[PDB]
């Protein structure tokens, strides 16, 4: 059973969320199995950012057991700006554990190196998720995002517990039940960093959303990349903390890393500067 | 100075928000002057619903001093559903005090009776407002929405304190600085009640947003209607509580109404059913 351990108050630099397995903290990056049900294509997704929020929370790569923390820019907490007609993230945003977008090789289909983090997942279900949540989803498609010139695949997924899950099995179903979502998704990842001063991003295949099978192929590739990484065989792991507590055959295995995690110190959400309210029309 | 006195916790049946003048409760409907600056046509807007929220809160016509209260639906609190690509309300939503959409007579431009309540206001500023807030705004334009067959004008306004206030003076400036907003606004009021089983709404003038001058005329008309209502000279006030504490010349004037209001009893917001999370595609 997966639960969460929160340190500090949300919206602060001290905020941390570790994922626990039977009350024992594990690495949110390496210790959670990619597959919930491999042959049925059911995955374990780690939710980082709930739909309609702004705080750029993520599984941090350079901290032991890889707790979810808030990203920063120039020493300041990072909040993704509101871009009309969107409000924060338009999907439950997160990642697939045991995956890695290899930065050391130029990916052929995109002609760019990976963005050095687990593959990204867009969960389109009706219910709003919570940070640290490990839910089971089924992949329906994938879009090749080139984020600031880097391979940044976005998987289109749906919680298996969603009332609409049995009716979704491939990408075309998405447009069927969620008309306009894929187009909005394209636009979002194209312009979300413009209010930051960054250039507009671009998509490969003209932003086309590839089907479920294509999605599985990419997911499995990034899984193998992580297999190489965790095995300690990458040419450059970039200082990523490979500490884990469930993989005894790997060189960075350390059961003790779990007990070293302080106890929960959950505090109420800290306030967010009023400027994040701003809706940008860009 | 205007402040708010909160009763109970937000998102509960006991929730109530009264507006105070120098510490004493006044009628949110009749005691708040319509004009902040009449020479400059700066209006006082009573905010009911903050942008991106779902709780259907509004100035209560049948309660003394007209505290803002959430509408109910079959014994439960009533929320407006999320209609893709929108999240709850897309504007700081409220009304202009001392105005009334006359239900006893048909409005010429729309050929329908008014919806029996203060003229509505959509504040397009960046900062998200709060319930019970009285803010000074400039009128930019107006839209003639027919809500369920009733005259339901929507004034487009901006907080004078908004960074963009100086640059917005007439309707055309809304499209110039908030491109897409007017079209999104048209669509929003047209479909927002569809998930509730209601027919799609319609707009007069093909949804055209009339300019400031036009808007000023309509507002003036609704203000004249409230003067007839507050003076008790309407043919039918529809059981509206006309109790006020600042209009000594009206038959329902009663200063003691202010002292009858219980003291604030603020409590933390109550959780909202997860089903309001749902994003409808209509
Ligand atoms: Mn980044
Ligand atoms: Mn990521
Ligand atoms: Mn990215
Ligand atoms: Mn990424
Ligand atoms: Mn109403
Ligand atoms: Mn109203
Ligand atoms: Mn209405
Ligand atoms: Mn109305």
């Amino acid at each position: 059973t997966y639960t969460t351990r929160q340190i500090g108050a949300k919206n602060t630099l001290e905020y941390k969320v570790y994922i626990e397995k039977d009350g024992k903290p594990v690495s949110a990056f390496h210790d959670i199995p990619l597959y919930a049900d491999k042959e049925n294509n059911i995955f374990n997704m780690v939710v980082e950012i709930p739909r309609w929020t702004n705080a750029k929370l993520e599984i941090t790569k350079e901290e032991t057991l890889n707790p979810i923390i808030q990203d920063t820019k120039k020493g300041k907490l990072r909040f993704v700006r509101n871009c009309f007609p969107h409000h924060g993230y338009i999907h439950n945003y997160g990642a697939f554990p045991q995956t890695w977008e290899d930065p050391n090789v130029s990916h052929p289909e995109t002609k760019a190196v990976g963005d050095n983090e687990p593959i990204d997942v867009l969960e389109i279900g009706e219910t709003i998720a919570y940070t640290g949540q490990v839910k089971q989803v089924k992949a329906l498609g994938i879009m090749a995002l080139l984020d600031e010139g880097e391979t940044d695949w976005k998987v289109i997924a749906i919680d298996i517990n969603d009332p609409l899950a049995p009716k979704l099995n491939d990408i075309e179903d998405v447009e069927k039940y969620f008309p306009g979502l894929l187009r909005a998704t394209n636009e979002w990842f194209r312009i979300y960093k413009i209010p930051d001063g960054k250039p507009e991003n671009q998509f490969a295949f003209s932003g086309e959303a590839k089907n479920k099978k294509y999605a599985l192929d990419i997911i499995k590739e990034t899984h193998d990349s992580w297999k190489q990484l965790i095995a300690g065989k990458s040419s450059d792991s970039k200082g990523i903390d490979l500490t884990n507590v469930t993989l005894p055959d790997t060189p960075t295995y350390s059961k003790a890393a779990s007990d070293a995690i302080p106890p929960a110190s959950l505090k109420a959400d800290a306030p967010i500067d009023k400027s994040i309210d701003k809706w940008f029309f860009i």
